[PDB]
């Protein structure tokens, strides 16, 4: 058997920030992959959804505010494989960095999939290595409906390797993954619609943003379907596939992508082996220490339940090496005030409580809201103008801010400043208090009345 | 007739001023020779704006596009449609502005005005008085003299062209020199920028000149330093030739002085007031915008404070405060202003740059992190481009004293640094911070 100091199943965000932070204090190492290095956020979400967000803002520059600029184009052709192979490159060049890291820090990189022979013990490909601290860092997978037809649909991970861009889809489920393709397969040119259990997309964000988005979901894409309860989906006589909605509406698409959801990949390693404690749900229950109930076997980001994001299952892994392996015995991610940006049309930005909860936590009277309202600079003197609402939630006299919250042009860069400012515990004042940089979506936050 | 508070200049600084003064019940006049909103709407920062946004399309059309798979034509390029839709956005503006005024119930009066004395003012023929009269004029460019330099233009000409030119030289490789620079660039013209320093924006931070020489050598414009003016010829066919001290020549269709502003003080008869002026022709104001003279104030550009409309507005604002709301301290804080460039690509900066920081503090107390990658809207194309960022940090608490980038997105991502710039922040807070991803902002809480 070969022994190390510090072992990760997973070599995605959590296990990849963890294992390079050990090593770096003098672990000796090894990460056991058994697919491609950098998990789902450089494989099959994070950096090619970008690649593919930009695409789309180039396509509306072209074809819809372009015009409006003076630029008359015609796009003679749109070659998706030319567009998935600078997207795929970009991605094997950043699995040879990977690759590099590892190696200058000595981590062993296993190609396989563990499972455990008992508490200390782990299997793969045959060979059997032991560690005294095990990280397990395997992430989750696509939840899938069980209705009739379910296999005809494909999930995000399908939508990564599409051959081709379909000319109707329907994306079902209008969380972060269905809100941010369907903004991006409506923006480059298939007719796409939008199907959501409940009666709003973004649900369970506040509701300016929820609201906005319908807005402008109305005017430019995709066709939102809310209260849409799937029921079966039918594959017809000329392959095209029929959404069967339990209200009774239907609709014929080209694709149907599942986005409802993404379940712990905690199932097949042989938990019970070890005797890990994992939930009904089916995630690994940590502590705030990232600890599992056995002693020497942490788990971090997706698999845990924790607010599924690349940047926490970094900082998460990353601490836990600190505190484990370079003597800061408290070390630990805090959970709270966490940013987000959703990279819809238009992108959205939040952190902190929504107006909502700022109302139930501290009471309706010492809850006080600032909103603005707005154009977007770069839609403004076209005929495709398109709103930015801003949102502070402020409580008690002293106006600590609670909640920041926008949407529009602008959002997805401008939110990593204020939210290092609501961490400091910003107040109104001191937002009030910084000159404006103007012209800039951002300054509106400064300057809120 | 009489007024309580009237403001000499209907731009950044006076309309903000002269609304603030209004909340508290003052009887206020606004006068103005030209159009609401000053150099900011009408050939500033706002119709700028909006052509970086032109340059841009065409770059994501043209130099970015094909490599993500588009393959376009530009049939046409209409500089009419963009004009006309650029013209009515401004148009609209102003309808806003006058809405505002009139709410408060401001006066105002379109007109050129001039001292009669301390107290009065001559407007179309009228007298009109006061007790507090804030002069808020701004500036206006500055042109070489030297033999011909009435064939180039200045940004204002700039903004009233009828169509794009062919071939341009942006003489003046500052703010305004090159923030036109990269837009006339990526528009298509063929560009070439002068400057008589070594450097392009050579008060910024080293990186950020290092950078921006770097992606003008690869995109263009192209940048000639050392070069100072000496003629231009206008010739037979109707080019420019660009004559230099040091004999380089470059034959253009245009030319647009970009040299720096001076202020707008002259033709209004402070003598009488006896309002006194500096060396440079700048209206000497004092911690809270006092004049020499009791009951006139200045603010803005005609003062010679850092020329930005943020701070004209800020310190428009917080004098009504000070003066007509009883908070007799009240003044701008003019250290740790926030300053975006809109560039190729664009700049944000507030606070010391690093020789700056290891003058006031000496080298033994500062730390800068640095961070160098690839935009990565561009990492996918043949014209991948860099984003630097450089954080500079003092003592062993390592309090942040600056905050430099040039790359995309640091244009909206400045604002919110700056506020915690602007409450003491150290490096710890920043890293304390969860990061964004994927942004280029996220890598200021991340940087070791
Ligand atoms: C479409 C989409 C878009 C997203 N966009 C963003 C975004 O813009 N911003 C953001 O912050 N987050 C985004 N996310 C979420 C983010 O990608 C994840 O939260 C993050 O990757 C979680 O990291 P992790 O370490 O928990 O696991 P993962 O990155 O999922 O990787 C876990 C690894 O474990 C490996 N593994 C599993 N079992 C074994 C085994 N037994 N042996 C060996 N290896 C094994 C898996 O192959 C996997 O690579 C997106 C996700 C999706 C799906
Ligand atoms: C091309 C360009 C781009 C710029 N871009 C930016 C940018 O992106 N960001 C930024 O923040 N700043 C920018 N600026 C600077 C900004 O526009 C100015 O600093 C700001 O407008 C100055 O405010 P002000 O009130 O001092 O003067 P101004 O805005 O110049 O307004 C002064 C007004 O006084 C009026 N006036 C003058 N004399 C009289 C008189 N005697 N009687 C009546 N009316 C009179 C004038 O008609 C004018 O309207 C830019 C400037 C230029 C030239
Ligand atoms: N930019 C980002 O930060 C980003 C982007 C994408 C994904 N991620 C992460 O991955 C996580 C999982 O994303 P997700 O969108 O798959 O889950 P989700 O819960 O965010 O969205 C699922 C949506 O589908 C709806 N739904 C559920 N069952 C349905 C059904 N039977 N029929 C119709 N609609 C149904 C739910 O109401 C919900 O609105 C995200 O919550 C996020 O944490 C992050
Ligand atoms: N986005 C913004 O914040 C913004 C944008 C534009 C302008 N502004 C403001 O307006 C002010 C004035 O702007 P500006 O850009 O006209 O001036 P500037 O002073 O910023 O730059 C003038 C440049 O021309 C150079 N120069 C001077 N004489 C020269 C000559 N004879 N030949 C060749 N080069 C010569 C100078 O060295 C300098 O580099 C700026 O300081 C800035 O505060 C703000």
């Amino acid at each position: 058997t070969k022994h190390y100091d510090y072992i990760a199943i997973g070599g995605g965000s959590g296990g990849i920030a963890s294992i390079n932070r050990a090593a770096m204090y003098g672990q000796k190492c090894a990460l056991i992959e058994a697919k491609e290095l950098g998990g789902t956020c450089v494989n099959v979400g994070c950096v090619p959804k970008k690649v593919m967000w930009h695409a789309a803002q180039i396509r509306e520059a072209i074809h819809m505010y372009g015009p409006d600029y003076g630029f008359d184009t015609t796009i003679n052709k749109f070659n998706w494989e030319t567009l998935i192979a600078s997207r795929t490159a970009y991605i094997d060049r950043i699995h040879t960095s990977y690759e590099n890291v590892l190696g200058k820090n000595n981590v062993d990189v296993i190609k396989g999939f563990a499972r455990f022979v008992d508490a200390k013990t782990l299997e793969v490909n045959g060979e059997t290595i032991t560690a005294d601290h095990i990280l397990i860092a395997t992430g989750g997978r696509p939840s899938h409906p069980d209705i009739p037809g379910v296999e005809y649909g494909i999930d995000s991970d399908g939508f990564f390797a599409l051959p081709a861009l379909p000319e109707r889809v329907a994306v079902v489920g209008a969380g972060y993954i269905g809100v941010e393709l369907g903004g991006v397969i409506n923006g480059l040119g298939a007719k796409t619609h939008l199907f959501e259990m409940f009666d709003a997309p973004l649900p369970s964000f506040d509701p300016m943003i929820s609201e906005t988005l319908v807005e402008v979901m109305n005017a430019e894409g995709p066709q939102l379907h809310t209260n849409a309860i799937p029921k079966a989906v039918v594959k017809n006589t000329d392959g095209s596939l029929t959404l069967e909605l339990e209200d009774g509406r239907s609709e014929t698409v080209d694709c149907l992508i599942w986005a409802i959801g993404r379940e712990p990949a905690n199932d097949n390693i042989n938990l019970e082996a070890a005797g890990v404690k994992t939930n009904e749900k089916g995630y690994i229950v940590v502590d705030k220490y990232q600890n599992t109930n056995i002693e020497g076997i942490y788990a971090v980001g997706d698999n845990t339940g924790a607010v599924e994001l690349t940047p926490v299952a970094v900082a998460a892994g990353r601490r836990l090496s600190e505190r484990l392996f370079n003597n800061k015995p408290d070390e630990h991610l805090d959970y709270s005030n966490i940013p987000t940006v959703v990279f819809s049309h238009p992108p959205i930005g939040t952190v902190g409580l929504t107006e909502p909860q700022a109302r139930e936590q501290y009471g309706d009277d010492q809850v006080k809201v600032y909103k603005s309202s707005f154009t977007a600079m770069y839609t403004a003197v076209t005929t495709h103008r398109q709103p930015c609402r801003m949102k502070l939630v402020c409580v008690g006299s002293e106006e600590k801010i609670v909640g920041i919250h926008g949407i529009g042009f602008g959002m997805d860069e401008m939110l990593q400043g204020f939210a290092v400012a609501l961490k400091m515990g910003a107040t109104k004042k001191d937002f009030d208090n910084t000159v404006a940089i103007h012209p800039t979506a951002a300054e509106e936050f400064v300057t809120m009345r």
